[PDB]
């Protein structure tokens, strides 16, 4: 009848749809409300039996995997799960599920000798979660099937030394080196980058595999992870900027279950996915779900059904499984990668499992979740209940199930035995005028039939006299050294938040054809030599999402994967960098001294006074000077146009991978005083501290200076226009345009050249409190007392804001300043 | 045929939003491009195909994208489709008048803002007005719930519309001393307000407020959550309330480009239906005119629509056409009756588009020339409608003539406002019995309650200090908070695992080892020993795994309850840092940039101990380079009592402040940091401490030649060190109270030890970090007669918070012990 196909129909829909919430997906079977005619289950159906097609939608949906995939809306993406997930799957060969206990044996006896050998290791113990490991070398068996090149991995703490032995292949002596409290992180080798081979073991394949360092800060790596596999796939000429779509370079990123419904950064990262500035062909995600976050039952974690309902935000699909179920991991894992695979877009894998151990040294978790507990304490391990199950099933022998239970012995054994051998033996930077002619005319060699807007017309045609006359901006400035740095066969890859225009209009590093809306960037024609060879550079530049967090992680990344290129985030204020705060503090300003890890990213933050309110006024000087310490960064805030420019290219051709903090202008981009001749860029180098042009080149007399104003940015000009106003050749400005490390030496060669000097002070927008007065303050009477001892501050009042929310009050405030270092 | 019917049902269900007409630019014009005499025929509750197409077409596929079959509970699911697949009757004319009453009132105040002052162009809410009257009808259908108060978080984008359309501010106020082509325009855009909104077709009225916020989109999202929760706490309304109205809304707007890349908005959604920070579900306003300041959707977000996040809480979506301002104000009520059904989020993706540019002086064509082209050809939404009234013979021309006039009139009444405006132009100290109350309450268990094992010795020896003394830290907290809550005080405690907490030290929560029941025994301190209630509580919870969102939550909750002790507790110091913003832009700062109080209290764990650089610091010297006179305090106790009196002198004080405290880890389980029953009792807090040799031993100051200030645990290892080598020349005086600094304490106390030669500031922190950096400097300019020759006895300075390695830490503690005593 109509009305019974009717039921069919809908029963159909209501399996792909909700049958995830009835599949046996949870190990522990804590929620039992879970799971709470005849003669028609033998009719056929439009051609197959009722009863048939009800077992494969229940083998499916509702087995020991939970399918979310119908609020995806591709359809094609849709039909390509469906198809795959609704077919009478045949069992593993008896020689795949052999390899599955292989590899359960190895993950077990890796955490009972961890657990046995060490004191100290509960809480970092991967027990009730092994499962993750034949999971995690079926993604990578997988892609290393479908010929791809690498799988880079970001990881928590949880199983990370069973994850360097028994995925990327590092030996125990490598892993148990220097081997090391009843919480906090342990060895710094939790913590660790890594890169191994990762060999086919029924196919003949190979594939890279790393794993990149990471802080206790969780899920703060996972725009990291993505920004080092773009610049892995940019170097290989794979995906969005690459010649093929096979995006050959796979993030694989494992996250608990409380971290990646709590953070922030997670969605932030999952919004990157598909963005052409930012994509990487699909993430698969392990989430390793043990119902746990630290003592936190899931209904305080998060206000959703599933750990993983974040990943919805991108329509991705996502599989909950049964961690007591290898073979099922194992499948969901090969499918996932399938799914990346066709449609380029991120696969998410829940894994349900628990946590064996507690949350902390000497922890009895049954204190905080003693049902839990209760249940824990009755379960067998998932190798132990995987080969119990290979027997029941009748798919090994009793002989080959006792080989296996030696192979674990065996595996157990030689840990033991190789950590306890191990532990007996414990430039110029100038270009020529034709280079900044050929970034100009670049300017104007426009595509045949583009239009450019009437209002950035008059932008090329002046960038055009700029380079061939002098009087060169800032804005251009920068184009000079992007430009020559591509001509010389570097990658430049910039970008933030409206970075191609620039916020402040003045960058036009894409420009928009007025009819059709092509993008033409001027900068990319410097990465072909005049002989029509390329010179092996390229410009890359984006407009990011709406991000600080992800952006600035994925830009630190990107530094890391690729060291040769010239990598810039530029803030829309320096004020909203506080947003990537956890970046900056944790992998940004330490990442080489934690763990070695360098990076050579560049942070553009523009700062300044100007009356635009506390969040328009300051990218926090005194917070970048308060981080660093000797060798770990470079901080900058140059005053010209032409020492922007060779910042930038000493920046990318030092040969050394450091980061470089530059606090940038907004409406000294457009002073006419702040402009550079063709000389400073032709015949010069960076200068770390800067002199009145009067004195280097003019009639001015540096013996009729007997007070001496230091400072730095765009305040010189005002003091250097006041002082001209008045005549004043008893007072002299001199600027430190790099801000640290303190250039101790060629501030002291100043200082000695003005004799007559009585008096000194720092001078400064900043409240007292910020800029560069806190550090300088202490600093500078220390590491040159001859010259600094009475050194006095000339500033704002110290203030719990950047400055004021009135304007009215920030023009009488800077008058203060100015009418203070002339009275 | 039947099957093909049930297919194509669930299609407009579920697919049906992605063909609806929600754009008003029409931008994208690929998006639109069994039989007909089945179309006749009856289906299974009987109604023809036709009259189901029909049906299915007007609510899927017209000016509303309705998105809810992600939804996983089906009465939910069931709930939308009655409401949204019903044969609707057309607005009344009256309705359709008061509607346009919204919209010139809206226009009419943009007019204004754009043509009497220059530099408002890119706050305008041109091309997005419908936003109005969409808040107006959330608010009315607010009212007629019969609710007690509205509290709105809002971005830039028409805020002072907002001000005078929706909290009813006078033009007086809005335009007071009211003051350039980026950032933030005026103060006024960033302040809170309150009002009160007076039905116009009802007789109810309603509170409508709207919270501080600085330029940091979304950042107040989580800021407005906590605040609305404080109120309902105190109106006894939802959670922690007699009844299940949450009487009071936030009604939460936003940009589409910062929705979908911020963070903050995840973790804030996140917050929705947790027991500890649930709102009763929050209505959602998107402006979504489709670009962020130059950038194109394409490169904002990853996904179809910019609302996609929601999907996370299984939130309905409604994507609506701005430019139908019925449909908008049907949607904005019918979201308020889920949100009344369901306790849950509801989120409404208004489609717009913005007239203007992203800062002044803009030409928007410049990088959108195609988007600007068809909005140059757009007419206003206040001009369309008015058109589409008169079109569709719902109003004659004599009508539409007086809405015009009644435009006009609104416009004049701004004008002529603002041109006459112009014109014008404590003892902490407890008694004994309060201490054994609070021992007392820890035994004091539930008929039939089972105590962990491992948690039964903790509740005996909490009795027993509190009659003997040796007072460990974690239940000095405790006889702080306990205290408060005996006088009357609300106290909210949060944090990850904050109930047991990280440490194993709190049990603020007891759980019954047989059923999982949980007990509180501060929450028997709220009932006075006659059967009374006190007035107090104690609302203790495990956080979700969040800085940012838990940081600002809490803040807003001590915003919306000033008399409320409020404290959040960092798993370690070393975290906060997720919470920066937060930290940044409304903790250290909200009190001086908008006059808007804070007594929060962040607890941060920290020490040197040899568990890593994210496991040792909360980062002193950023608190201390924040901190400005008056702003916060800044604490490192060294003894329980000294924290006693801290926790009770915040709460009791008077004085609206943050208090930062550096809170310890192994020193909870120190045998020499305990406290004596009299420092509890006869005592107050102390900013500088001695040692006890010196105030109640037989120590002799005149011996004395170096002095030693530091601050926190390292004070027990240098008095270690001192009494192994009976060092007599050397003292120890600790600073309690970091900011503001006890210059007159300080003072006095050094001024007792006579021959001192040298004096040295000691930390266990590099040298760039800890208090050294700003001690280092402003000790020697307050105190010169004490501070001049002062030197430093720190780690080196580090670009981490210290070593990786636990054997290099041990070394380097040893060499800062060494150098002290050298
Ligand atoms: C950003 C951040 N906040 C807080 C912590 C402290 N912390 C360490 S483990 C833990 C609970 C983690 O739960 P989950 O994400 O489910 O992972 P699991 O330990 O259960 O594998 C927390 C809150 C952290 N390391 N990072
Ligand atoms: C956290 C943060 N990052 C960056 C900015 C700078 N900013 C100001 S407006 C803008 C674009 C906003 O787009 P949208 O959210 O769609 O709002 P709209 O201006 O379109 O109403 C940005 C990036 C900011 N204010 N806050
Ligand atoms: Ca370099
Ligand atoms: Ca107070
Ligand atoms: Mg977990
Ligand atoms: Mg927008």
């Amino acid at each position: 009848i109509e009305d019974k196909n009717a039921r069919v129909i809908e029963l159909i829909a209501a399996y792909r749809n909700r049958g995830h919430l009835m599949a046996d997906i949870d190990p522990l079977r804590l929620d039992n409300t879970r799971f709470r005619t005849l003669w028609d289950l033998d009719r056929e159906f439009k051609r197959k039996k009722l009863r048939d097609i009800l077992s494969v939608l229940r083998d499916a949906y509702c087995r020991h995997v939970g399918v979310e995939y119908t609020h995806i809306l591709e359809p094609e993406q849709q039909r390509w799960i469906q198809e795959r997930v609704e077919t009478k799957h045949d069992k593993p060969t008896v020689a795949e599920q052999k390899y599955i206990l292989s590899k359960l044996n190895a993950a077990e006896a890796f955490e009972t000798f961890l657990q046995t050998k060490y004191v100290g290791q509960k809480r970092f113990s991967l027990e009730g979660a092994e499962t993750v490991i034949p999971m995690m070398d079926a993604v990578i068996d997988q892609c290393a099937e479908h010929g791809l090149d690498e799988v880079v991995i970001a990881m928590p703490h949880r199983g990370r030394l069973n994850v360097l032995a028994n995925i990327v292949g590092k030996p125990y002596s490598q892993i148990f080196s220097e081997f090391e409290q009843a919480h906090g992180s342990g060895d710094v080798k939790y913590h660790l980058g890594a890169t191994g081979t990762y060999i086919q073991m029924f196919g003949d394949n190979d594939i890279e595999v790393s794993l990149t360092a990471n802080p206790s800060h969780l899920e703060a790596v996972d725009p990291v992870l993505e920004g080092l596999v773009r610049a892995k796939q940019d170097l290989l000429d794979t995906g969005e900027e690459g010649s093929d779509n096979r995006f050959s370079v796979v993030p694989l990123m494992l996250h608990g279950d409380a971290a990646f419904a709590g953070q922030g950064v997670v969605a932030e990262t999952l919004n990157l996915a598909l963005l052409r500035g930012y994509r990487t062909g699909g993430t698969i995600h392990i989430v390793v779900n043990n119902q746990i976050g630290f003592t936190t039952a899931p209904t305080d974690s998060r206000s959703s059904e599933y750990c993983t309902d974040v990943a919805k935000m991108i329509g991705a699909p996502i599989f909950h499984v049964n961690g007591d179920d290898p073979e099922a991991c194992a499948w969901v894992a090969r499918l996932a990668v399938d799914f990346r695979q066709a449609f380029k877009k991120d696969v998410v894998i829940d894994m349900l499992c628990y946590r064996r151990r507690g949350a902390n040294e000497g922890d009895d978790p049954s204190m905080t979740q003693p049902y839990m507990y209760d249940v824990i304490d009755t379960k067998r391990g998932s190798r132990k209940a995987y080969t119990e199950a290979l027997i029941g099933r009748g798919d090994i022998s009793m002989k080959e199930a006792e080989d296996a239970l030696r192979d674990y012995q065996g595996q157990l054994e030689r840990v033991f035995n190789e950590v306890r051998e191990l532990e007996k033996h414990e430039l110029a930077t100038a270009v020529d005028k034709a280079m900044l002619q050929r970034i100009g005319d670049a300017h104007l060699a426009l595509p045949e039939g583009f239009t450019v807007h009437p209002r950035v017309r008059p932008v090329l045609e002046k960038r055009r006299e700029m380079a061939y006359e002098g009087r060169i901006d800032w804005a251009f400035a920068e184009l000079l050294a992007l430009g020559s740095l591509i001509a010389e066969g570097k990658l430049v890859r910039l970008s933030g938040q409206d970075t191609q225009r620039g916020t402040f209009t003045q960058r036009h590093a894409v420009i928009v054809d007025r009819k059709t809306g092509e993008e033409f960037t001027p900068l990319q024609l410097l990465a072909t030599n005049p002989d029509g060879t390329p010179t092996g550079g390229k410009f890359l530049v984006y407009n990011s999402a709406l991000s600080e967090f992800a952006a600035v992680g994925f830009e630190y990344g990107y530094s890391v994967g690729n060291p040769d290129a010239m990598v810039l985030w530029e803030a829309q204020f320096g004020d909203f960098v506080n947003g990537a705060q956890s970046i900056i503090d944790e992998f940004i300003s330490s990442g080489e001294a934690k763990w070695g890890q360098l990076s050579d990213v560049v942070l553009l933050l523009p700062h300044g006074h100007e009356g635009q309110g506390p969040d328009h006024t300051s990218g926090r000087i005194e917070r970048f000077l308060q981080l660093w310490a000797e060798g770990s960064m470079t901080i900058a805030m140059p005053s010209t146009p032409a020492n922007y420019f060779h910042l930038l290219r000493r920046h990318g051709k030092d040969g050394i991978q450091r980061p470089l903090i530059v606090f940038t202008p907004k409406s000294m981009l457009r002073n006419k005083a702040a402009v550079s001749d063709i000389r400073d860029f032709t015949e010069s180098k960076f200068r770390s501290v800067l002199e009145e042009p009067m004195y280097t080149d003019g009639e001015g007399d540096r013996n009729k200076v007997t007070r001496l104003l230091l400072t730095s940015g765009k305040i010189y000009y005002e003091l250097a226009a006041r002082k001209a106003k008045e005549n004043r050749e008893d007072v002299a400005i001199v600027r430190i345009e790099q801000l640290a490390p303190l250039p101790r030496r060629r501030l002291a060669e100043t200082l000695d050249r003005y004799p007559n000097v009585k008096e000194k002070f720092w001078v400064q927008e900043e409240p007292a409190n910020q800029g560069a007065w806190p550090s300088f303050g202490l600093t500078l009477p220390e590491i040159l007392p001859d010259h600094f001892t009475g050194l006095k501050r000339i500033s704002r009042r110290a203030m719990s804001a950047p400055s004021s929310g009135s304007s009215k009050v920030h023009a009488v405030e800077q008058q203060e300043i100015l009418d203070t270092a002339f009275g």
